[PDB]
């Protein structure tokens, strides 16, 4: 499941990077107005007047696109943190898994043992203890019945 | 002018690095908040004074920075209590057999 | 302990936010320098 998390986050981070690239391109286009209004003023209500009037306006309105770009960076940060966490957890989970089990044991367990989901992955080690504790409770109950029957036997 | 624009882009890159650091720290804070709220409702169940004193005298506590290891204490202490309660119950069963 | 950890994390985040603000100030200064070369081409 942590391998699944890694593989999905690797593409979600790419999508976040695509959004960041789009916002960066928009910001560059916004700066392009100022950059062009440089050479328009020197290459000629006239063009120079328009460049002079709109030079500062283009720079001022740049704040919104920069804010949008800054907001989009957050998605990349969260996805990167999640990917790092998945990288950290997956190796330990695998090495613990290397303890191993026979195929027949796997089928025996497969009778009721669950399949945990990716969204259940963060709390996988609490659901594990939950299922184990339920099994333990049933064990204890049947054990108490065994002891009552042993009382009868004696 | 091109060099100044390049330096401005470099400063924007530094600002974005600071933004990434801030977002990482904020996500760490979010994880801490989630853990706190997870431990919140269970802490609100209310307890007797005697039970509080017994838990204080019988169970230790992890430090601030070693807080992530608190779940290890939960596991090991619950397992030890599981073992000793089972031991006393087994003794009770043997003694019940003897009494019978 | 998690409330204490939240307090510590916020204290650490304060430095990152201050660094962000100072880098914003430096970016504004560099934008002003860019604006000086911006106007230099209209003064030659």
């Amino acid at each position: 499941l942590w391998r699944e998390k890694i593989n999905l986050l690797n593409a979600r981070l790419a999508e976040a990077q695509t959004s960041e690239e789009q916002l960066q391109s928009q910001l560059d286009l916004q700066k392009k107005v100022v950059s062009d209004h440089m050479q328009r003023y020197l290459q000629v209500d006239s063009d120079a007047s328009v460049a002079k009037a709109k030079l500062d306006e283009a720079q001022t309105i740049e704040s919104e696109l920069d804010k949008q770009l800054r907001a989009a960076n957050k998605v990349t940060c969260v996805l990167d943190t999640e990917l790092t966490l998945a990288r950290a957890a997956e190796r330990k989970a695998q090495q613990t898994a290397q303890q191993g089990m026979k195929e027949e044991e796997r089928e025996l367990s497969a009778s009721h043992f669950p399949v945990v989901t990716l969204e259940q992955l963060p709390d996988i080690r609490d659901l594990e203890r939950q299922h184990e504790r339920g099994i333990q409770h049933e064990i204890e109950r049947v054990k108490a019945e065994l002891h009552r029957l042993n009382i009868e036997l004696t």
